[PDB]
RNA sequence: ACGAGUGUCGUACC
RNA sequence: GGUAGUACACUACU
RNA sequence: AGUAGUGUA
């Protein structure tokens, strides 16, 4: 951890050059670590630091008394001991990831100490503290000593060891001899999985085929590498060796050659330009006018939002039934003449209620209470119209089509011709978006939208959104809060708002329709109306009617029929709209996708308009449509590539560019697009970079710089480089999935599939070639790059085959793995003719290979009853299946993704699956090895590994440059020198690849198998044959896409499907050349990975013909590959060195069987981007607008509750990914808005449960009881949704503790809970603790309780609708049928009950066995869920039915009851009401809350420390964020109690067996003791039985279903329990990078609460508890900590900031008066001396005495007499630093000053400063010289004390006078131009005392010609009179800052000019108490307008005006 | 009419 | 020409 | 363990 100790370490690695001496390197880095972890392990314990000490010298130390030579102590040596209570603790100290050596060690010690033991008559206790590195969990096996010490808060970090580790491992790694040197154990295979290979194999035509490809040499090559069996040969690497040895002439030719390419390169590449823009623009649209039907007409315009709005009419009234008088008046009353006219003037005569307003409510009353009345529909009674009027009712809205009142020829032609009922190759019409006047109609259309919408909405901004979370908004950014208010006061929200009222109406209304029927769905505005046709995937058949006074008045976006007259103004019908209920419900959540994309847009900006803005988010929010997603994709490509270095953008929009202008917004945007694309060639050099802070440890302030230069794109303004990526990024995310129609899709995918196989069938002939030809490989450069890679890997571990079969459980059964027993679909191929019942498809199509399709559980449940499959080993069995299926067979599907063009998705059958997933197994545990490789890489972790590329390339760079221009740097301290000097090239190169599945040669993975030394010859000869017979699989057709092809009855023109399928004859074609996609991902990326070490190669053999430096680094995941080249030389200029990259990364691509996609591949010199992640220079940036929007996506739509935290999973991940809190919190605020719209729960809404609860707002109703979420950010993405219950405790705490302890931990304040009155509680708070109390935990807890259930153990919902929802079909499922067989028979059921009890651990826990497999399986169809999940559900068609029984009763109010102490379903109104009755009988005591607070905090250490850092937070000086960096979040809960596995722990637990397959004897007997106290004393198995015996009795038989779900319950909390580390992959986006808990956590509080700038956070007291995860926390942590910070920053301080003689006085007085923290400094102080932590506070014991030789004497351990020491350190004052020896110094390591805001004691009085506000000063305790001369008068002001002082100079005396540091900052010379500022050590002149001179003189020489009043100067005496005047006056009035400030200004001023005698003697004036003309000459007082006062002295001038004038 | 489409579709049926 | 089972939401500062 | 959702390729 010691900085010197690291560099020495460094030093020791860059100076060695022998493999011999670097394992003596890494073994002292080994030892260095456990020793630190020893140290930091004392220091948290409190004990004595030993190391090895003997064991002799611990016995004669615990007994002296006792003689030596009693007994041969063991040579043995305990790293520490311990003896307490007559008790010796042998402690030892382990930093290792598994308990090997642990558990040896502590045998060994055991064994040895026994007989010391029995003599000695002391108990000695063997304990073994053991730390995992890479998480930091720590094990103990002793539970006495864990008893002694209840919290062990041990928080350390290992990162440093791990990166020296790391610079060894690459510095030597091309060194095979070290990586044997340094190979744990030797190389070992596993038993063969097989034990015989394939014979046929040799005789298949594709092995023939790839045999015959090759040349003779490699033939044999191949099948001697093939049959070589790496066990049997004395060296695994035998064969491995003679191939790469064979290749390396080939390979070094190749390299050699391409290197040479560098000279032959010229400096031309692929730069976009205007001119190639242009051209490509010109073939983009010659293309597009020959693919399409281009039209010239505004009248062929599609709806760019399906919807006319228009504003609301405050003098009509908007009652339901006034409103439908009103719109059955306007539509009789259309005058004119027109085609449907007299249709629309028939339907408002048919909707004519007349004035039987009355009959008509009570009807609809009548008939709703009727239906509200039952849980389930009202059938067999049949709803008759009434005649109101002229008006036949059905119901409220919903009247009948009379046939009287409309003509019938005027009904069909509005019913066909408008609406489309009973309606009945070319070219698709698009507008064109390049005509003049096309675009001009576009552009009038957004003219008018903005002019109608931006007016203001005339009505009150109050809304859900706002009311609920403006204070959280507004506290984060009052500008967000702002943008907000205008958003909501514009009248685009008004339109939007109506529009998703108005179709989440229509929606409702159409369910009921009928077919001579039609509704009427009004909204808020009283104006606008929707009249729903009758209707039947279902669609939506609507029209909107807009009564308007004035004509034009409307808004129209392409929507409208026809605007007529009618009474009182005007009347407008849009046209009839079809719409899938999919595009219904993203209309229905468009508010929130608005609202975010213009808080998004806008977000700090200034430059930008909101009307634009929302202008543009208006159309974008509503699109619905294709052509959009045909604009927001590509527009990222185009744009980027044409701000790039190199891309070929113009090949780009000639080939793949195709707009899909069907609306006017299209062709807008289109204009949008291609303006943008200019203006980024144009703009692409204004991009910047941060001035790099390197402090060669760590890298601050880095990035590219925040200057709004760059042009916007959707909307004029001008944005940042971030801004502009997300402008150009975001749009993507606006399209919507699922928009395709399958008839097309499935058409367009079978014809790209046939159309790739058919030209690989014709022109693809060659498989190897040299010359880089198209789909070909280069055989020699591929098989010696295997060679090397491969040899790389398997020599890097030793158990790599182990490995494989140990994460892939390979030994273990087919039942438990994941991917074999899940619910996703497979193919099925057989006779399935009578289920699929298709005749016709099967009767006229011969060679038709019937299929079907089931699920993956139920095809093995299938497989394993017919034998087919065992419970063997799991690859045995695949490799079985490898020789048995011959024939592979897939059928593909359409993805529906968002993409303009959709993605094919391959099935395949259950036996590919298996065989796919061995291979893919063993690619995958190859993959992990390899760095350059990223799908091994866990997912959000790319982040940082971008993030550590990104620092090591710059860390290169500037090393390199710097080191190279040594000598040129020297010279100039000249400009012909400087010409020839080095200079630094950054190349990044993102890229894509072209159909990577689909053109691959599959060829050059036999060389991937046959090369691998890790597989035996008969595994290698099946997986071979697996192959071979995978290149003949045939894919099946889909039979829709089929019958579609069969009903056509037109010949296609050139049909490629007939022509693959053989007229139709035959639905399989056969694939060979594409691997279908997604199947071979990690050999893919293995090869990908090769080709790219290739690459890096070349660069470097090639620099190195430059004599530079190069650094490469690759990262592969699998087509998306990311390389940045850094290149440092001198020969020839960057234009070469690009060209010659890039043709050379177009090579190796090609060379491998890769294809670069050059139109989509664009090379930058800062960006960099992976995959959809981004960094752009060092500093992580992604595009969190995505999270954002999926803000209002689907969700399982099961309740309020639980739709509310799927949303909210959406908002923590935002925030994870950069999000700033203000967006968060709106997207917070959305997804509860569109949770309480989907349930009917909007204020003022009938369940709106405000009302029914004693609650304020909604914010004080629980979560569960429907409230919202209230706690800060930094809760909510930690604790996730505990957080409400968290932060309501830890308020009531804040509230009610008492003042003492109001300071103090949690667990004190919680201990002071017995102290409250429950009097004085309020009733909201007494609702809340009585909800939390019964409904949340059980009456039986007890406040003694020492171990309970943690929240995670329990669920938080309440109140969750139920559905009668029928099961559905699943007759194909062969499972269900034998479920419904077994069901059928005679009592079945009570056997697989009765075995699931013998066996509870099926119920959690996959089985292990096949008969546990079935067994489950039949079991989950009991299950309505699972069933209903089996089913396929439209999450539209559920959104719809939660909305519609909404008030019909859902609620099962008997399982609620049944929750507190001790009829028919409940709606949810009466639900709140029966709960609050229920909750007013019981009553609530401190002993309940104890209860409450011991169960909800003190369980859990991850609450504990979340209420401590709330509680105890510091929050220090504000900082924008300059560069931020990726950190993962840590382990909270440290301490592991079970070591084992949950499932093998349960399956343990469930018989009573320690010893059990794949258990350690005993190891697991201590995880059962553990189990079983904990079940013992959470009495889970006294309440089970309990609750299973009383409902016995009750029901009078036993309910074994019910004993089935206790002991699923009763497991699942036991699995909650003995959970292990997950360690999931969570990284952040943080200010600074975070090592340990408590920095995490101050970084997340710190980013976490102001939009602008972050905070520096450091906590009172120590946040973090030692405890365990279910185990009662009573005890807190000591304040040693406190202690240490305390005196680390006292003692820097005072070195740094007070001269030499002056600082043992000061800390002399600091201690005996001052305090830290809230502890007497004193008491601190004592901490440390009475302590076993004395070494690290040396110097600071010397200056105070103390010392005694031992400290000294440990200190020569570590690594001196005290009178030598003595006599050192005469001539030393340093408090911090001291001289031991005469060159060995003891210091104290440095705290930050931000934590001396901490220190409170009487002031410091010398000369004229006041130490004490020095230490409270926050500019000036700033380290760099630089920035103290340059503060501020204002800031020096408040450190002046004078009290008599003639001479600033002996004032300033009491000041440090040792140089300081300043940062010098120095240019690059790098083709991207950056300065790095680095502290350096200054000279003799700068110093603290000369820094605070020349502020001294500089700012008051200012302040002095600032207040200059009179003309003679500061010292003339009429000045001097005027200064008494302004003294007097501000003595007189109260005081202030502004009055305070300047007084000292004044003062100090004087003070210079030696004034100081009249300064003290200034009183009241003689000629002055004259108040008026004091204000006479206040308002006299020539103010100058000099800038820094200026603002200064005119607000106190008017402050004392007014002060003076409110006095009278 | 609307959705989709350089694949004959959906658009309630006999 | 005839046929076309199918119980309910919003109801508002507008 | 099952189910749903989202992001990624
Ligand atoms: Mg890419
Ligand atoms: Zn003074």
């Amino acid at each position: 951890m010691d900085y010197q100790e690291y560099q020495q370490f460094l030093a020791r690695i860059n100076t060695a050059r022998d493999a011999c001496v670097a394992k003596d390197i890494d073994v002292d880095l080994l030892m260095a670590r456990k020793d630190y972890f020893g140290r930091e392990l004392c220091k948290s314990l409190n004990i004595e630091y030993r190391n090895d000490v003997p064991f002799i010298d611990i016995i004669l130390d615990i007994r002296p008394e006792v003689d030596p030579l009693t007994i041969d102590a063991p040579h043995i040596t305990p790293d520490n001991y311990l003896y307490i209570n007559n008790v010796l603790y042998i402690i030892d100290y382990k930093v290792s990831v598994s308990n090997e050596s642990s558990v040896i060690t502590y045998d060994k010690y055991y064994e040895l100490t026994r007989d010391i033991s029995d003599r000695l008559s002391i108990p000695i206790e063997i304990v073994i503290i053991r730390i995992d590195p890479v998480s930091r969990d720590l094990h103990i096996n002793s539970d006495r000593f864990k008893e002694l010490y209840p919290t062990i808060v041990v928080d350390i970090n290992f990162n440093q060891f791990f990166d020296l580790k790391q610079l060894l491992y690459e510095k030597f790694g091309d060194d095979e001899e070290f990586l044997l040197k340094v190979a744990h154990g030797d190389f070992t295979l596993t038993a063969p999985w097989c034990k015989t290979g394939c014979p046929e194999f040799w005789k298949h035509p594709i092995y023939k085929e790839f045999k015959m490809s090759m040349p003779v040499p490699e033939r044999r090559l191949f099948e001697e590498s093939v049959k070589f069996n790496a066990y049997e040969s004395e060296r695994w690497n035998t064969n491995l060796v003679k191939i790469r040895e064979y290749t390396k002439k080939d390979y070094s030719e190749h390299i050699s050659k391409s290197a040479k390419n560098i000279f032959l390169a010229s400096g031309f590449y692929k730069q976009p330009n205007k001119n190639e823009i242009s051209e490509g623009w010109t073939l983009m649209v010659e293309r597009v006018q020959d693919q399409r039907e281009i039209s010239k007409s505004l009248h062929d315009q599609k709806p760019s939002i399906h919807f006319i709005w228009g504003a609301h009419n405050p003098g009509n009234s908007n009652n339901a039934t006034f409103k439908l008088i009103l719109l059955s008046k306007s539509l009789q009353s259309i005058k004119g003449i027109s085609t449907y006219t007299e249709a629309f003037k028939s339907l408002g005569k048919m909707m004519d209620i007349g004035d039987k307003a009355i009959e008509y409510e009570e009807f609809c009353m009548s008939l709703k209470s009727k239906a509200r009345s039952s849980w389930k529909q009202i059938m067999n009674k049949k709803l008759e119209p009434k005649q109101i009027n002229n008006a036949l009712v059905l119901w409220e809205q919903q009247f009948m089509i009379n046939n009287d009142l409309i003509d019938k020829s005027e009904k069909l032609k509005l019913f066909k011709n408008f609406c489309g009922i009973g309606k009945h190759v070319s070219k698709p019409k698009i507008l064109d978006f390049d005509d003049a006047n096309m675009y001009l109609a576009s552009l009038t259309m957004m003219e008018q939208s903005k002019k109608i919408l931006s007016k203001s909405n005339g009505l009150k901004p109050d809304n859900f959104i706002l009311n609920e979370f403006g204070s959280r908004i507004k506290d984060a950014n009052k500008e967000t809060y702002d943008n907000m208010h205008k958003i909501f006061e514009t009248g685009y929200w008004q339109c939007i708002s109506d529009f998703s009222t108005l179709m989440k109406n229509i929606l409702s209304v159409s369910q009921y329709n009928r077919h001579n029927t039609f509704r009427i769905a009004m909204c808020a505005n009283n104006n606008v109306f929707a009249i729903v046709f009758p209707s039947a995937k279902a669609t939506v058949v609507y029209s909107i009617i807009v009564l308007h006074k004035e004509e034009e008045n409307i808004f129209n976006p392409g929507c409208l029929h026809g605007t007529f007259k009618c009474m009182n103004g005007y009347i407008s019908i849009s046209r009839a709209i079809r719409l899938d209920k999919e595009r219904c419900q993203r209309i229905v959540s468009s508010p929130g996708l608005f609202l975010t994309t213009c808080l998004l847009f806008k977000h700090d900006n200034p430059t930008l308009v909101m009307s634009d803005i929302m202008n543009f988010s208006i159309y974008t929010s509503l699109s619905i449509t294709k052509s959009v997603l045909s604009l927001t994709e590509p527009a990222r490509y185009m744009i980027m590539n044409s701000l790039a270095i190199s891309s070929n953008v113009k090949d780009y929009i000639a080939e793949k560019f195709s707009p899909y202008t069907k609306t006017l917004f299209s062709v807008y945007m289109t204009r949008l697009i291609k303006n943008a694309c200019f203006d980024a060639y144009d703009q692409r050099q204004r991009v910047q970079l941060r001035d790099i802070y390197l402090s060669d440890y760590d890298i601050t302030q880095k990035g590219i710089k925040d200057n709004r230069e760059l042009t916007s794109i959707w909307f004029p303004g001008s944005v940042t480089l971030k801004e502009y990526l997300t402008q150009i990024y975001l749009p993507f995310y606006f399209n919507a999935k699922g928009l395709h129609e399958k008839h097309h899709v499935m058409v367009d995918l079978a014809k790209t599939i046939l159309e790739i196989e058919c030209e690989q069938r014709e022109n693809i002939k060659e498989i190897w070639s040299t010359n880089c030809t198209k789909q070909t490989v280069n055989l020699k450069i591929l098989i010696h790059s295997l060679c090397k890679n491969l040899l790389a890997d398997t020599s890097r571990h030793n158990h790599l085959r182990n490995r494989i079969e140990n994460r892939n459980n390979f030994r273990r059964s087919i039942t438990t793995i994941s991917t074999f027993t899940s619910s996703k679909s497979c193919l099925k191929i057989g006779d399935f003719r009578k289920e699929k019942e298709y005749e016709m498809l099967r009767n006229a199509m011969p060679n038709y290979t019937d299929y079907i399709s089931t699920k993956v559980f139920d095809r093995l449940y299938e497989l394993l009853d017919k034998k087919v499959l065992t419970d063997k080993p799991v690859i045995e069995q695949i490799m079985d299946m490898m020789i048995d299926h011959k024939k592979f067979y897939f059928t593909f599907f359409n993805k529906g993704q968002k993409t303009s063009k959709d993605r094919e998705i391959f099935v395949g059958e259950y036996e590919a699956k298996m065989c796919m997933y061995a291979v893919e197994r063993i690619a995958k545990e190859r993959c992990k090895l390899n760095p350059d490789e990223m799908i091994s890489e866990p997912g959000d972790g790319k982040l940082k590994v971008l993030e550590q590329k990104s620092e090591q390339e710059i860390r290169f760079l500037v090393e390199t440059t710097r080191q190279k221009n040594r000598e040129i740097d020297e010279a100039i301290e000249i400009e012909k020198l400087s010409l020839g000097k080095a200079k630094g090239l950054k190349m990044e190169i993102n890229a894509d690849m072209s159909k990577w599945s689909a053109q691959d040669v599959f060829y050059k993975y036999f060389w991937l198998i046959a090369l691998d030394p890790i597989l035996y010859p008969q595994e290698k000869e099946r997986i071979l044959y697996f192959m071979c017979n995978y290149m003949d699989k045939e894919l099946i057709l889909p039979d829709e896409l089929l019958f579609n092809l069969l009903d056509q009855k037109v010949a296609y023109q050139n049909d490629i499907i007939a022509t693959m399928t053989n007229q139709l004859n035959s639905n399989t074609v056969l694939i060979k050349r594409n691997w279908l996609q997604g199947n071979f991902n990690y050999t893919s990326s293995y090869v990908h990975s090769c080709a790219m070490s290739v690459y890096k190669e070349i660069l470097k053999e090639a620099i190195t013909l430059l004599d530079g430096s190069i650094l490469v680094n690759s990262l592969v995941h699998s087509d998306d590959n990311q390389t940045s080249i850094t290149i440092v030389q001198d020969k020839m200029e960057n234009d070469k060195i690009i060209d010659f990259a890039m043709k050379e990364f177009e090579r190796a691509c090609l060379t491998f069987g890769c294809q670069a996609n050059m139109k989509k591949t664009y090379v930058t010199n800062c960006i960099k981007e992976f995959v959809s992640l981004f960094n752009l220079y060092g500093e992580p940036f992604s595009i969190y607008g995505r999270f954002l929007l999926t803000s209002v996506g689907d969700c399982a739509y099961i309740g309020p509750y639980e739709d509310l935290a799927s949303r909210i999973s959406s908002a923590q991940t935002a925030i994870k990914h950069g999000c700033p809190p203000s967006l968060a919190w709106v997207s917070i605020a959305i997804s509860h808005w569109m949770t309480s719209l989907t349930y009917n729960m909007l204020p003022g809404q009938s369940n709106d449960p405000i009302d029914y609860f004693p609650a304020e707002n909604r914010k004080d109703i629980p979560i569960e009881l429907n409230g919202v979420l209230d706690a800060p950010l930094s809760m909510i993405s930690t604790v996730g949704l505990e957080s409400g219950n968290l932060y309501f405790l830890i308020k009531l705490l804040s509230k009610y503790t008492p003042v003492m302890q109001k300071r103090e931990s949690v667990v004190n304040q919680i201990a002071e809970v017995k102290n409250w009155k429950v009097e004085d509680l309020t009733d909201n708070e007494i609702f809340r603790l009585k909800i939390l109390r019964y409904l949340v935990l059980d009456a039986e807890m007890d406040p003694s309780d020492i171990m309970g259930e943690t929240s995670d153990m329990r669920g938080r919902s309440i109140l969750t609708p139920r559905k009668f929802t029928t099961a559905g079909s699943l007759r194909k499922l062969y499972s269900f049928s034998k479920y419904q067989d077994r069901l059928s028979s005679p009592g079945g059921m009570v056997e697989l009950f009765t075995y699931l009890l013998e066996k509870p651990e099926l119920l959690v826990t996959k089985g292990e066995d096949m008969k546990d497999y079935m067994e489950s399986v039949i079991f989950r169809y009991n299950s309505k869920r699972f069933k209903e999940s089996l089913s396929i559900q439209n999450p539209a068609q559920l959104f719809i039915e939660q909305i519609l029984f909404s008030h019909k009763p859902v609620i099962d109010f008997s399982g609620i009851r049944d929750k507190y102490i001790n009829l028919g379903k409940v709606t949810f109104t009466e639900a709140y009401r029966l709960l609050m009755r229920d909750l007013s009988s019981l009553e609530l005591t401190n002993d309940d809350i104890q209860v409450i607070y011991s169960y909800i905090i003190l369980n859990d250490p991850m609450m504990i420390t979340i209420a401590n850092t709330h509680i105890l937070s510091i929050y220090g000086s504000p900082q924008r964020r300059m560069g931020m960096s990726c950190s993962t979040m840590p382990e909270f809960r440290n301490l592991k109690l079970i070591h084992h596995s949950p499932a093998l722990v349960l399956r343990a637990y469930s018989k009573n067996n320690p010893d059990i397959q794949g258990a350690d004897p005993t190891e697991m007997a201590r995880d059962l003791v553990h189990l079983k106290e904990f079940v013992e004393n959470t009495n889970l198995e006294e309440k089970m039985k309990v609750r299973i015996a009383m409902n016995e009795a009750e029901k009078g038989q036993r309910d074994i279903v019910f004993e089935l779900k206790e002991m699923t319950r009763f497991y699942q909390v036991c699995y909650e329990y003995v959970k292990s580390t997950e360690h999931k992959i969570k990284v952040f986006i943080l200010p600074a990078k975070s090592y340990t808990t408590t920095d995490f956590c101050s970084l997340m509080q710190g980013n976490l609460i102001k939009d602008k700038e972050w905070y520096t956070v450091h906590y009172l007291k120590q946040i973090l508890s030692g405890g365990h995860k279910a185990i009662m926390q009573h005890n807190a942590t000591s304040e040693q900590n406190i202690a240490f910070e305390c005196f680390k920053l006292i003692t820097h301080f005072a070195d740094s900031f007070i001269d030499s003689l002056s600082r043992s006085a000061f800390l002399q007085l600091i201690i005996d008066e001052f305090s830290y923290k809230d502890v007497k400094v004193s008491k601190l102080y004592d901490i440390i001396k009475n302590g076993y932590n004395r070494t690290d506070f040396i110097p600071l014991l010397f200056r105070t005495g103390d010392l005694r030789q031992a400290d000294l004497d440990k200190y020569d351990a570590m690594k001196i007499l005290i009178r030598s020491l003595d006599y050192l350190n005469n001539d030393i004052f340093s408090l911090s630093r001291i001289k031991v020896g005469l060159d060995e110094f003891a210091t104290i390591k440095k705290a930050h000053f931000s934590k001396m805001v901490s220190f409170e004691g009487p002031p410091i009085k010398t000369g004229l400063l006041d130490l004490t506000e020095l230490m409270k000063s926050q500019d000036l305790l700033n380290l760099n010289y630089d920035n103290i001369r340059n503060s501020n008068l204002i800031s020096f002001s408040k450190l002046i004390c004078c009290e008599g002082s003639d001479n600033i100079n002996d004032g300033l005396e009491f000041l440090s006078d040792d140089p300081m540091n300043f940062t010098e900052g120095e240019a690059i010379h790098s083709t991207p131009i950056f300065n790095i500022y680095y502290s350096k050590r200054g000279e003799r002149h700068m110093t603290y005392r000369n820094a605070i001179k020349l502020l001294i003189e500089r700012e008051t020489k200012i302040f002095e010609e600032a207040f200059t009043f009179s003309e003679n100067g500061f010292i003339s005496p009429e000045n001097l009179g005027c200064l008494e005047a302004v003294v007097s006056l501000i003595k007189l009035l109260k005081t202030n800052e502004w009055s305070t400030v300047i007084d000292k200004c004044i003062h100090i001023c004087l003070i210079k000019n030696g004034m100081d005698h009249m300064y003290h003697s200034f009183d009241v004036p003689k000629c002055f108490i004259n108040w008026v003309m004091f204000r006479e000459f206040i308002n006299s007082l020539p103010g100058t307008d000099i800038p820094p006062w200026n603002v200064m002295t005119e607000n106190f001038k008017k402050k004392c005006i007014a002060l003076i004038n409110s006095k009278f």
